[PDB]
């Protein structure tokens, strides 16, 4: 969509509500497969709750977009190259968008809590461009009310650290496993990033070895925030298990976990809501404390698609 210039990025929708348009300050990218980043501070210096997302990019030429919150972006830029980087702190993701894969709405009564003493001070907008003279604005409008929300959003990231894929190695599994600590969470959507060797990602709840699937996606598919059929009450003492499967047939050297095209990532992003009272904005698992368990896993997790 177009550029604003005289209208600016902030739109009141009334007093206790406005939308915020986060869009690249007129960019002219002359590369195919190019990742561009930029940051914007909150208008209000407080607890807002981010309640919607209106996506706006030339389907022509915009492959995928990610929006996270964090309190210190990786450059003082007008824009920059995301390979340079997002937030030098934890960038916790709010929104993801894919072309061939329209996202879903948040549920009414839900919102990511931002700013204030605790919440995120900045939004950072990663914007992937596909194949390709002029000037580009495209990106994401928000809609954030000051009105507190019943159900707070957040992310449980399960991600491998140590994984390694030996070259030509028909199959290498990577497994994450964590025990649940906080108040329960209903899980309403998901996404799954891995680079190429990604055959398939998948993730579950386990209550007395009782596997009840969350998400399953071949990560070469556009890694949107895909919805979870019927919601999943993750309570205390449940185990989050996840498996990315990769192959090594592809390249001539040892692939390890990393943020570059040549490396791999087994990330599984798990977007939940919790009761306001009990809610906390993001959890994480870098461990695989229940490793043996996984024999019990579904074979739906180990065969492809
Ligand atoms: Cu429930
Ligand atoms: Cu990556």
């Amino acid at each position: 969509n177009e550029c604003l210039g005289t209208i600016g990025p902030v739109t009141p929708l009334d007093a206790s509500d406005f939308a915020l348009d986060i869009r690249m300050p007129g960019v002219t990218p002359k590369e195919s497969d190019t990742y561009f980043c930029m940051s914007m501070r909150l208008p209000v210096d407080e607890e807002a709750f981010v309640i919607d997302f209106k996506p706006r990019a030339s389907m022509d030429t915009v492959a995928h977009m990610l929006l996270f919150g964090c309190n210190m972006p990786s450059s003082t830029g007008s824009y920059w190259f995301c390979d340079e980087g997002t937030c030098t702190d934890k960038a916790n993701i709010l929104y993801a968008w894919a072309r061939n894969a329209p996202p879903t709405r948040l549920p009414k009564g839900v919102g990511f809590r931002v700013g204030g003493e605790t919440g995120s001070k900045y939004f950072v907008l990663q914007v992937h461009y596909g194949d390709i003279n002029h000037k580009d604005c495209s990106g994401v409008s928000v809609h954030l009310t000051r009105v507190p929300q019943p159900l707070i959003a957040g992310m449980y990231l399960m991600m491998s650290v140590d994984t390694v894929i030996p070259p030509g190695e028909k199959v290498v599994n990577a497994d994450i496993s964590c025990q649940y600590k906080m108040y329960p969470m209903h899980v309403f959507a998901y996404r799954v990033h891995t680079h190429h060797l990604g055959k398939v990602v998948s993730g579950y709840r386990v209550r007395n070895g009782q596997w009840t699937l969350i998400g399953r996606q071949n990560p070469q598919l556009p890694q949107a925030f895909y919805p979870v059929e019927h919601p999943v009450d993750v309570t205390f003492g449940d185990i989050l298990a996840a498996r990315c499967v990769f192959t090594g047939e592809g390249r001539t050297e040892a692939t390890h976990i990393g943020g570059t095209s040549s490396d791999e990532m087994c990330n599984l992003y798990i977007m939940y809501y919790m009761e306001a009272k009990y809610a906390l904005s993001f959890m994480t698992c870098t461990k695989n404390v229940a490793p043996d368990m996984f024999r019990t896993i579904p074979a739906e997790a180990n065969i492809p698609i």
